[PDB]
């Protein structure tokens, strides 16, 4: 009839669940529980409502739909990119998350673990493989959950102010999903006093926005930010800028028939099918750029009451342990998406011409003096026009501009001001990596060894891979238990303001350094911003 | 000795043979070429000294011109062999020429000698500048002149007849002429002048070559320590007149320019110097009250434009700097430090260093230069920022702007070679934190160390015998390699330059290229927007 271990009652009603092959064993999974009414018809742009109850029993025994969203189709067929594009089909009815929990359920209150997907807030669900949570699970005994949110115009359009398109609803759909998991979570096995957020890119910024948010605070107790911060260039956009781009949105699809009557403006666009709001989405950003997206978290005083960075410089974070970290090469990846003279199929050794240009679309938006600041810092004046070396320091201009410094800020601040933190930086390049070796490490290739993918033994890691990637999960499970990686060997160091010490994550033993580029983040962190208010 | 008598334009001069450890010299010590700049002339262009009946006694050296008198460290040695060795006075414009012996009886190159002090300070008769070693070893006819400094040579109404300003350089162009005139009297040969001077001398030497009436009066230019575009070298044309105004304000004189200058000429002289120090804007080091003024007739342009807009094929130069430039002026006003201990600063006080050593500039400006010499992984070490801090005063006053020269003459036309001078010598006075300090090169250059009565070591007197035939190789050819390995040439690419040691020759590449293209590059953007 029914396996007692598949079946679980929840707020809204009972749910059947399926159980899962590992290669270390079998995994319990509800995959597909609906935490929110679908953002539908009327709905669209609104704050997602909470599911009504339901009688009989839900299956949540496969993913649901993609949040409607963008599809990459830079390089098709390719698997470096296709790995982040969609693999179920595309739908606003997309509020569900999934739970991993051990096969048999546990029997004592289990550390929690909440995944946020990146994808820039434009893209990305939680149903991709590079996500599948029955490895964590089965390898460390952890409870697993995962969310979809909506993305781009559905998830972040924003006429501030409005009560049709207040914007940040995305973000609420996350707080949502961590509602329900302090709700029910427990009957899952799950302890709700131990959950621990985290997330890689726009993941990561949203872990940060949840931190410095205090209705969301109370959601969760430790934080792992990947590769992304709150305070990033390209996380928050300001009400004025917000509300230009949702117009010109409007205005590209026919709405109304400029700007005028909110409620009269989103109620045209909510006529729009979905697709159409896609295929326009690109076309509101004020200048070609890379690491730039559309419709993103807005700062209105509201979900955030003011800007990351003065959260972060003015809160007090005492009693808070973070994880934190970067790629070896966060930059490389973007530039195939727009700087001259990059491609994923040539070396891309640019002249210092395409350096130049380059620096405009990976810093846009600064005047032409913070440009030639930039520069001045990244040009080696003894080797000012060598290709190699350009193509190297246009990477670290756009990595440290918008992943390496907003993280090195972050964990700076939060350790002066009372937190805990660890910070690390991932050097390992997969040997299934399918992007060129001029890449490196590239943003977002850590996931895979944290999520504990090489353990499929469909895929083709090398064994000496899959031990790394169970070193990994164990320190991410031991920071979900303890909120320190280290093993009640080779000790992890917290990080703070002063040493900035850091561990290498690669195939060899940790290695303590300092300073997450410490002088080039100090012109990002420290004097630019003093230079755009001059 | 007939060999000691010579007759030049304005009439006859008796010299003094002199001894080398490598045999005589010819001396002609304390030869007038201008008219007295006294009392009514007091702030005027020289005139040409009149011809006189009778022998001029040219056998020792003659007044210093009007300056301020260090007393930071009364007696010691490393501040007293800068002070004036002769009598003050404002009749003080006399020229010095060395010959070999007996005087050359063919054309011989001739090394024109530009002492450096700030344009406030210096005198030819200084032990360093003794000429006497150069013209024995390498057989040079050698010239150094007295210029006038401070107020006397460059306080500046600009506009005025009374006080046009530059008359200092005006000083230096004259004895320029009188040698084309004169030299060939004593064997030297007026078509083959090397200009040759250190620190506000080199920036002089920049000068005349920026400057077309002095462009014909020499044929090769060296500059050690210093260039014409420094941020110190010149003075826009309203600051001088305020500095002016505030001096004669100072002195008790009224604010009408003929009004101003006749007060200001009847004070002694001693008054003005007295309150040279006060007209600055602010409290600083490497800053100097009244310097060259760029108001279109001595300069067309400021430095640095007419750098940039210069055709300089057929020019060669000797363009170089110390290891450490900027320690030296660190006890004249940073907070912390002194000679006499290890000036260990801490942070708080580099950070007041730097609005010290980066004067009159916008504190956006001076947060740029600490962000480019703070390491941001060690902040607040004591001795990398007692590093960090000499850096500042040196790359912002004297590196970077003789790297920016050298980089422009280099590409527009001209042959340039660039050394950094590392040997710190035996007989240093100053503490060794100071490393290789401004202006200890001279001594080398000038051959001092082969004075038997002094300490210098054995391999210091080969040293500088090096020395002296690579600065003698380039006047005589415009290249001072000898038939090494080679020097190469600088050039704005590749920026070769050599390092002068114990050690034989040793090429590199950069100026402090990194640190130089944030003061010539950068810096002046953000100044301007
Ligand atoms: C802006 O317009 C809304 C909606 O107005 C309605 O839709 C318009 C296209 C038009 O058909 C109007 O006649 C409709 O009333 C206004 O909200 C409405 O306000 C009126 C007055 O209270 C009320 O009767 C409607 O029910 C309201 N509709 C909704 C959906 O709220 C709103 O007041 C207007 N604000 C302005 C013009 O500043
Ligand atoms: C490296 O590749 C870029 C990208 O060009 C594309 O990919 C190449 C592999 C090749 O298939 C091209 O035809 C593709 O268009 C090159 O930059 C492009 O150059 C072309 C013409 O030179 C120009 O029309 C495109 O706009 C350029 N694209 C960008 C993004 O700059 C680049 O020249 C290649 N480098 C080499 C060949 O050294
Ligand atoms: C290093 O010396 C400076 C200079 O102080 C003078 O020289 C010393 C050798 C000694 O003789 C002092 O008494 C002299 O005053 C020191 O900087 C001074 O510090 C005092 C306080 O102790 C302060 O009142 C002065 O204003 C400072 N002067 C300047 C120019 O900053 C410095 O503290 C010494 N460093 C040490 C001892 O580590
Ligand atoms: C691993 O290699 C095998 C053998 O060629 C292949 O069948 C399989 O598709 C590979 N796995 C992946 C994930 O590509
Ligand atoms: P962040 C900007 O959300 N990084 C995303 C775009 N990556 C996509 C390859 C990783 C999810
Ligand atoms: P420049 C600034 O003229 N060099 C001066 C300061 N030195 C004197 C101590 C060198 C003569």
């Amino acid at each position: 009839r029914e396996d007692a271990e598949l079946l679980v009652t929840v707020r809204g009603g009972r749910l059947r669940g399926i159980r899962l092959k590992t290669p270390g064993g079998p995994v319990s999974a509800f995959l597909g529980i609906p935490f929110a009414e679908p953002p539908m018809g009327p709905r669209r742009f609104l704050p997602p409502e909470p599911k009504q109850p339901w009688s009989g029993v839900v299956d949540a025994t496969t993913f649901q739909s993609v949040c409607y969203q963008y599809v990459d189709t830079l390089y098709p067929g390719f698997e470096g990119t296709e790995m982040w594009n969609p693999n179920r089909e595309l739908s606003e009815d997309c509020l569900y998350l999934n739970v991993w929990t051990p096969y048999p359920r546990p029997t004592s209150p289990t550390p929690v673990l909440v995944w946020i997907y990146g994808g820039g807030f434009y893209s990305g669900a939680s149903s991709l493989d590079v996500y599948d949570g029955r490895f964590l699970v089965q390898a460390e005994r952890t409870v697993l959950v995962s969310m979809n949110y909506r993305v781009g115009a559905f998830g972040f359009l924003a006429l501030p102010g409005s009560r049709e398109a207040p914007g940040n609803v995305g973000l609420l759909d996350q707080r949502l999903a961590l509602q329900w998991v302090q709700e029910n979570v427990a009957a899952f096995g799950g302890d709700p006093t131990s959950v621990t957020l985290f997330g890689e890119s726009a993941g990561a910024a949203s872990v940060g926005m949840h931190l410095l948010s205090p209705p969301s605070r109370g959601l969760f107790h430790r934080a792992v930010l990947q590769s992304g911060a709150p305070n990033g260039p390209w996380a928050t956009v300001g009400m004025g800028e917000a509300r230009r781009r949702a117009t010109q949105l409007a205005h590209l699809v026919g709405c109304p028939p400029t700007g005028g009557n909110d409620t009269e403006l989103v109620a045209c666009l909510r006529t729009r099918p979905a697709q159409v709001l896609v295929n326009h989405e690109w076309h509101v950003l004020p200048q070609e750029s890379v690491f730039r997206f559309s419709f993103v978290p807005v700062v209105d005083g509201d979900f955030l009451s003011d800007t990351p960075e003065a959260l972060i410089n003015a809160g007090d974070f005492h009693g808070l342990q973070v994880l934190v970290g970067v790629v070896k090469d966060e930059g490389s990846y973007f530039l195939v998406y727009g700087a001259p003279g990059f491609s994923k199929d040539n070396e891309s050794l640019i002249s210092r011409a395409e350096f130049l240009a380059g620096v405009r679309v990976g810093v846009p938006q600064v005047s032409d003096l913070a440009a030639e600041a930039v520069v001045l810092h990244y040009t080696d004046w003894l080797h000012p026009e060598d290709p190699a070396r350009l193509r190297e320091a246009l990477s670290d201009v756009v990595g440290d501009h918008n992943v390496v410094c907003p993280v090195a800020q972050l964990a700076g601040r939060l350790a002066a001001q009372g937190a805990r933190v660890y910070a690390y930086v991932f050097e390992h390049r997969a040997s299934t990596l399918s992007w060129p070796l001029w890449m490196g490490v590239p943003h977002g290739y850590e996931i895979e060894f944290i999520f504990g993918i090489p353990l499929d033994p469909s895929r083709n890691y090398t064994a000496e891979e899959k031990i790394f990637a169970q070193r990994l999960m164990r320190y991410w499970a031991n920071f979900a238990r303890t909120g320190d990686p280290n093993e009640p060997a080779p000790q992890w160091p917290p990080y703070t303001a002063g040493a900035q010490q850091y561990v290498s994550l690669d195939l060899r033993p940790l290695e303590v350094r300092r300073g997450l580029r410490a002088q080039a983040c100090a012109f990002w962190n420290r004097f630019l911003p003093k230079l755009l208010s001059a």
